[PDB]
């Protein structure tokens, strides 16, 4: 029903999804410029079970980490958020070349690529009824920047042998995601939403100021998937992430001071 095809792609999406024409659409072009320091923005730490892992993924748009979520094992909570998020997967968005990929943007600079951990919020009962609340979901966003290998992902890029075409899974446990988290937790905050179909408005989006390094070599790994079936001629899945999308009336909050711009 959608894709990152030419007939299935960010182009399309409006006509098919009506949400993908809102007014709080993601991802936005971040201005440093035009984003106001807020003191009440505190800190957000997580309590990640490795053991919570469950499946890999290639569902032919990206790859994703699947993570128990039935009841609250890997959480994340403080920052802007109302009250604790489950931790339910975390997949990527990147382009054909190191010079692009990522979904956000900051000051013009664009990364390799992006990755979402998306969590939602346990008081909405169920993760079906968490996409039908304006902060259902939170999705912590971490840039991906050229530079050293990364021992940490290496792990992770190790397993796509397993989930090279579309469709295919495999039980992948024992895994912290927040082994991949930078140093520094600054971060910046804003309402958007799903930058996939159906597009529903309900993330509290948290994009983490400090980007992760990998090497270009990890990266032609990523680029290694396919997005088509075991069987269909072989498709490389690449340049699965969607344009910037007018920010409107949004206001995006730092958590932390950034001097440079004034005084
Ligand atoms: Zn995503």
């Amino acid at each position: 029903e959608w894709g990152y095809a030419s007939h299935n792609g960010p182009d399309h999406w409006h006509e098919l999804f009506p949400n993908a024409k809102g007014e709080n659409q993601s991802p936005i072009e971040l201005h440093t410029k035009d984003i106001r320091h807020d003191p009440s923005l505190q800190p957000w730490s997580v309590s990640y079970d490795g053991g919570s892992a469950k499946t890999i993924l290639n569902n032919g748009k990206t790859c994703r980490v699947v993570f128990d979520d039935t009841y609250d094992r890997s959480m994340l909570r403080g920052g802007p958020l109302p009250g604790p998020y489950r931790l339910r997967q975390f997949h990527l968005h990147w382009g054909s070349s190191d010079d692009h990929g990522s979904e956000h943007t900051v000051d013009g600079v664009k990364y390799a690529a992006e990755l979402h951990l998306v969590h939602w919020n346990p008081k909405y009962n169920t993760f079906k009824e968490a996409l039908k609340q304006r902060d259902g979901i939170a999705v912590i966003g971490i840039f991906l920047k050229i530079g050293h290998e990364n021992g940490e992902f290496q792990i992770f890029l190790d397993a796509l042998d397993k989930i090279k075409t579309k469709g295919k899974e495999a039980p992948f446990t024992k895994f912290d995601p927040s082994s991949l988290f930078p140093a520094s937790r600054d971060y910046w905050t804003y309402q958007g939403s799903l930058t996939t179909p159906p597009c529903e408005e309900c993330i509290v989006w948290l994009l983490l100021k400090e980007p992760m390094t990998v090497s270009s070599d990890q990266m032609a790994k990523l680029r290694s998937l396919l997005s088509s079936a075991e069987n269909e001629p072989p498709v490389p899945l690449v340049s699965n992430w969607r344009p910037p999308q007018p920010i409107n009336n949004r206001v995006v909050r730092a958590s932390f001071k950034h001097h440079h711009h004034h005084h």
